[PDB]
């Protein structure tokens, strides 16, 4: 199993997350509270990277999903069997995965040989100028409800930063839930 | 520049504030005759709502800074950047935090870049005849490279669970060392 | 496991700091309270060398590193496997070894045959024209929070004075901290006494 | 390039206040309102009061540094005479003439452009139920040390200062460091 121990380490490596609100209109929106960001099936997801010093040119940032409850965190993260099967695929991104990056040209994504995990890494970049971090934006490509994938079952997104020969540098998570309308998901999930 | 004007609408909506006085020991003082709270960085600010009838389930409260002057009002009120760099809730730049309510909500407007707080309405207690909400102010007025000694407003208001407006109020803030001896000084102008 | 244990022997060997404060910019700070020196990645670390006497020419300076706590002080120092890949930088430094030191070509590395501690040796050069100490610029070259190295471990940096043959002359100790803002972190450590 | 001796309130009304000690033969240390003058002796505790309008916040500090009162010595740094400076307390510098007694949260700098030496503490507030935050001073050398002050009037300054070093208020106090600071506060007051 994937470990999911938090460590800024040497670059003071962290997360963070538009502020985005709860309205009806929005496509993505992080609760602080709950460590869970609520979004759309195959949109935009902008999940940021703070660092405190600056990784060097070749660094590598990877995500990969596994289930939160312990009974099934041994079981491979993949898309139920419809959306294996649609004709939605990018051209880079295997069908079988969950999580794609968007708008990336040196997007790689790993099937691991031993464990048989899914993975999407994309080069690091610094913030652009007037920034303060680096966004990647994320796809998920199932619904937390799709019949035999997820099917209703919790999930984290690990995020891992690494050097260009696979030295692991930080990591970080947060759990996320794939729904219809994330602005009402996220208030009704806070009311408890 | 967002809508300031003032609305009751529908449900009888003001604010109210403690009748505090001007101890020198005060955490947090209104003027009524300058309609102006006076308060410390940081520290609770409880804030009244007033209403002539309950608001459904699903009602929002809305708390938002703006610039006085005129000349300013176009600029967004942010937190000076020696204070942006903290509870694990608000964003750092934010102004305007609510304290003791773990259903807060922080907005930064996508077109505008507006700063905004948001809370749950729930009606006053048994016993209670108004709904209080406690904000911090998370900067000094004078603070260099922020308000920078320019006056602000809070606006608040009052929107149902699909974001449209039911109510609006505002008053002036000044957060200072001593609230009490500020709000008698200027009250003596 | 190197002998910690302070030493003047019979030149007064001691070590002192450059009284820097914890002002946010500070590249370098001790706390004479902790006995601990912070200081940041590759930056300059100023350690000086006090002495009675002189010792004798082709006297030596040595620095090693060990983790202060118990149960890792057996493990060698080093740098991560992420910082200990070759650079374009050095040239004469070992790519493991956590401490160097800075603008002395005659600097000396160690991996020693037997426990495998690295270490690195100058020679001793008495106090400049009318100046008092002996200054060194020691880098270290890894965080403390570097995963996979120190890994937020604690260590002390051994300063061992020894002549020409090797033969211990004097010792001397500090905990070290590698970190981004060594004035904040003092400044914050201390906050507690 | 000399530190500013200029008196300044500031945003928190800074003031000092000292003990009302007077001048019987036993006396450590005694203050002179008619001549704003500290006397004291080497190495005992020197009582100053920290008196504010309204309390900074915590962060704050308070920093003490000695210059030369008369205007052809202000460019030199008072330091220890070679006799007191050899080797201390063990959190003090030894050239040191201005340490703070009975605070572990001490600090002490060389000024890396400057060359000036000053000790720092944290602000404190006054206790709940006092007026003034007290700390207690040692001068380390006598106004009469051959070789450092040499019989040159000083003057401490007393700076409030943020958590970076930006000057909230500033007080300064001339001292003489003797035997018997009540004969010699006498004897001085004696003329006027
Ligand atoms: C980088 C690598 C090399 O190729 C030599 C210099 C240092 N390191 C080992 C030998
Ligand atoms: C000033 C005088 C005193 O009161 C005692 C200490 C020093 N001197 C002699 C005794
Ligand atoms: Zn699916
Ligand atoms: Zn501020
Ligand atoms: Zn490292
Ligand atoms: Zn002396």
């Amino acid at each position: 199993v994937p470990s999911q121990k938090t460590y800024q380490g040497s670059y003071g490596f962290r997360l963070g997350f538009l502020h985005s609100g709860t309205a009806k209109s929005v496509t993505c929106t992080y609760s602080p509270a709950l460590n869970k960001m609520f979004c759309q099936l195959a949109k935009t997801c902008p999940v940021q990277l703070w660092v405190d010093s600056t990784p060097p040119p070749g660094t590598r940032v990877r995500a990969m999903a596994i289930y939160k409850q312990s009974q099934h965190m041994t079981e491979v993260v993949r898309r139920c069997p419809h959306h294996e099967r649609c004709s939605d695929s990018d051209g880079l991104a295997p069908p079988q995965h969950l999580i794609r990056v968007e708008g990336n040209l040196r997007v790689e994504y790993l099937d691991d040989r031993n464990t048989f995990r899914h993975s999407v890494v994309v080069p690091y970049e610094p913030p652009e100028v007037g920034s303060d971090c680096t966004t990647i934006h994320y796809n998920y490509m199932c619904n937390s409800s799709c019949m035999g994938g997820m099917n209703r079952r919790p999930i984290l997104t690990i995020i891992t930063l690494e050097d260009s020969s696979g030295n692991l540098l930080g990591r970080n998570s947060f759990e996320v839930h794939v729904c219809a309308c994330p602005g009402r998901d996220r208030r009704t999930e806070e009311e408890n």
